[PDB]
C-alpha cells in the first residue's frame, strides 16, 4: 500500500512542520507565547486523522516527478505541501465544528469545546490556515510554482467556503424545509464544499510541483477528480446510515442534524405525498424510534438498491473519465485514487 | 484635504468591486444564493467606516507614482487595492465582534448579532478574506508587484492574528489578571494587532504597485509606520475615557470592558499598593461608581498630563524618524499621515 508505505515519513515530518512554524520567535520573543498557542492548535487539531488529503500529494509527486528529481529538498517540499492541505483541512473543521455546535470530532472533544477555548478558536482557524503561507514561503518561495501553489491554495480555500455558504443556507439551523434539498443543490455543495479541497487541491499541487502547470491538462484531472469527490460523499452519506460502525470507524447522525445528504435527496425524489409527511415529521429529530422510521422509508424505498446501482454506474464512469481524461499524466495517479475510493469495506 | 478629495471616488468605486466579485457567478448560476449571501456580507461590513485605511493607498499611490503612470487602470488598481485593505479590516472586525461578543459597531448592530445571522458569520468572515485574493487576481495578476502584494496581505494577516492571540492571552474572559498588563505586553499587541495593517500595510502597498520593493526601503518606511500606529492606539485609549463623545464620536468602554489599556498600563506602573487594590476592585465592572473610581484613580495618578508629555515626545520622536528614513520616498507620504493621526480635536 502506496499510501501506509508514505504514513510514517508524512506524519514524522510534523515534528519539523511545528518546529519551523515555530521557530519565527527566536528574532521576535514578545510573541513566544502566542507562538506557545499556535504550537498547542496545530498539535491538536491537524493531529488525530488519517492524513489521506495530504498524503495524495506525497504519493502524486512521487508518481509525477522523475525519480532522479526526487531528491531529498524535493521530498521535504512534497511533505510540506501535504502537510500544508491537512493544515487547510484542519483550517475548515475548526471553523465548521462552531458553526454546527458540534460537541466531538473524531472521538476527541472539539478544539473550541475545550475548557479555555470556546470562541477563540475562530482566531485559532485564523492562524492554521496562516501556517499554510508561511510554509509555502519558507519552503517553496525560490521554486518557479510558488505563485501557482499559493494561488491553488487560495482558490481551494475560496471555492470550499462558498460551499459552507451553499450548506448554511440549505440547511438553517431549526428551519427543516426539505423543499430546499433539491439533487442540482446536493451536487454543487459537495463540488464546492469537499471536492475541489479533498482531491482537485491535492493532485493538482503535486501536478505544479512536477512543473505541470498547463490550463488544459489542469481543467483534465479537475474533470476526473470532481467526480471521484462526488462519489466519495455519496458513498459516505450512504455508509452514515447503512454503513458498519466497526468498519467505518463512526455511528452516523445526519438523520437527526436535518443533513442535506444524499439519502434524503433521492428520499424526496421517491416519496409520495404521504411518505413524505412520514420525513417531514421524522428528519431532525434526536428520538432514536424517529431515526428508525426515516431509515424504514428509505429501505421501504429502495435506496440501498438505488444506492449500489449508482455505485456501478459511477465506477463504470470514472474508468471511462480516467481513459479518455488522465493523459499525458500516467494513469495510476486517478486509479490509485479510485481504488482507495471505491473498494467495497 | 487630499484624503476628502480622494473619498468620493473611493467610495464610488465600491459598487465595481461587488459588481466584479458578484460577476463569477454569471459561468456557475449554482452558487448564486451563496453568492448573493456573499454581496450582503460586503454591503454590512465593508461599508459604514471612515475609509482612512483603504484611502491611504489611494493618498500614497498618487504621491509615489509619476503622474504619466497615472492612467485610468494605474488608478482603478489603487482604489481596488485600497479596498482590499478595508476587506482585510472588515475580516478581521466581524470576527473580533464574535470573539468578544460586541453587541454594535459603527453604532450599528454587529453582523453576528443580525437575527438569522449569528455564528455563520465566521464564514462570512473567512469569505471577506478570501475577496482581497479574488481582487487582487482580477485586477493585478499581469503586473509585476502581484506576488509581492499577495505575500504582503497574507503577511499582515498573519501579523494580525498573532497580535488577536496575544491580546486574547492577556485579557481572558472572566480573569481580570493585571500582573499581565505589561508595557511590553501592551506594546506588542498594539504591534502586532493593529499598527501593521492600519499603517504599514497600506504604505507598503502603494509602494510595491509605485515599483519601490527594497527590502531597505520597506525596512525603513516600516520604522517610521510602526511608531505611528503605536502612538495612535495609545491616543485612541487616552481619547476612550479623557475624550469628548461629541468630537470622537464615541463613548468609550475600555474601564467595563478589562482592556489591557495604555492607561491602566501606566496606572500600574504607577500605583502603590493601595491603589493597586483601588484597580484591582472596580476594572471591568459596569457600574457607573466603579467606572468613576477608575477615572479618579487615573487622574489621581496625572495620566492626562503623561499622555500630553508623551504625545509631545512622540511627535518630536516621528519626526526625527521622517527626517532619518523617509529618503527617498517623498516625506509628504508619511507628513499626510502625521498630521492627520497627531492633530488636537
Ligand atoms: O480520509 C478520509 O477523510 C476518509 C473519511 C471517510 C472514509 C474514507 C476516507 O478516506 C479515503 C481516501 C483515501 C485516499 C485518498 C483520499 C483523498 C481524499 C479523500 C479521501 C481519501
Ligand atoms: O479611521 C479610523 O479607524 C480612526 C479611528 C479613530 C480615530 C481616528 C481614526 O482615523 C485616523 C486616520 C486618518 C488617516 C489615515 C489613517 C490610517 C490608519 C489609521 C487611522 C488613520
Ligand atoms: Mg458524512
Ligand atoms: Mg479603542
Amino acid at each position: 500500500d502506496v499510501y501506509a508505505q508514505e504514513k510514517q515519513d508524512f506524519v514524522q515530518h510534523f515534528s519539523q512542520i511545528v518546529r519551523v512554524l515555530t521557530e519565527d520567535e527566536m528574532g521576535h520573543p514578545e510573541i513566544g507565547d502566542a507562538i506557545a498557542r499556535l504550537k498547542e492548535v496545530l498539535e491538536y487539531n491537524a493531529i488525530g486523522g488519517k492524513y489521506n488529503r495530504g498524503l495524495t500529494v506525497v504519493v502524486a509527486f512521487r508518481e509525477l516527478v522523475e525519480p532522479r528529481k526526487q531528491d531529498a529538498d524535493s521530498l521535504q517540499r512534497a511533505w510540506t505541501v501535504g502537510w500544508c492541505v491537512e493544515l487547510l483541512q484542519a483550517f475548515f473543521l475548526v471553523a465548521d465544528d462552531i458553526m454546527d455546535s458540534s460537541l466531538t470530532r473524531r472521538g476527541q472533544i472539539c478544539w473550541y469545546q475545550k475548557p479555555g477555548v470556546g470562541l477563540d478558536a475562530i482566531n485559532d482557524a485564523n492562524l492554521l490556515e496562516a501556517c499554510i503561507y508561511r510554509l509555502l514561503k519558507l519552503y517553496c518561495r525560490e521554486q518557479p510554482y510558488y505563485l501557482n501553489l499559493i494561488e491553488l491554495f487560495l482558490q481551494s480555500s475560496y471555492q470550499t467556503e462558498i460551499g459552507q455558504t451553499l450548506d448554511l443556507l440549505t440547511a438553517p439551523q431549526g428551519n427543516v424545509d426539505l423543499v430546499r434539498f433539491t439533487e442540482k443543490r446536493y451536487k454543487s455543495i459537495v463540488k464546492y464544499k469537499t471536492a475541489f479541497y479533498s482531491f482537485y487541491l491535492p493532485i493538482a499541487a503535486a501536478m505544479y510541483m512536477a512543473g505541470i502547470d498547463g490550463e488544459k491538462e489542469h481543467a483534465n484531472a479537475k474533470k476526473i477528480l470532481l467526480e471521484m469527490g462526488e462519489f466519495f460523499q455519496i458513498q459516505d452519506d450512504y455508509l452514515d446510515l447503512f454503513g458498519d460502525p466497526s468498519v467505518t470507524g463512526k455511528i452516523g447522525t445526519d438523520i437527526q442534524d436535518n443533513k442535506c445528504s444524499w439519502l434524503v435527496v433521492q428520499c424526496l425524489q421517491r416519496a409520495t405525498p404521504e411518505q413524505y409527511q412520514i420525513l417531514k415529521e421524522n428528519y431532525g429529530q434526536k428520538e432514536a424510534e424517529k431515526v428508525a422510521r426515516v431509515k424504514a422509508l428509505y429501505e421501504e424505498l429502495d435506496l440501498p438498491a438505488v444506492f449500489l446501482q449508482y455505485e456501478e454506474d459511477s465506477y463504470s464512469h470514472i474508468m471511462a473519465l480516467i481513459e479518455q481524461y488522465a493523459a499525458p499524466l500516467p494513469p495510476a495517479v486517478f486509479l490509485g485514487l479510485a481504488r482507495k475510493i471505491y473498494k467495497r469495506r
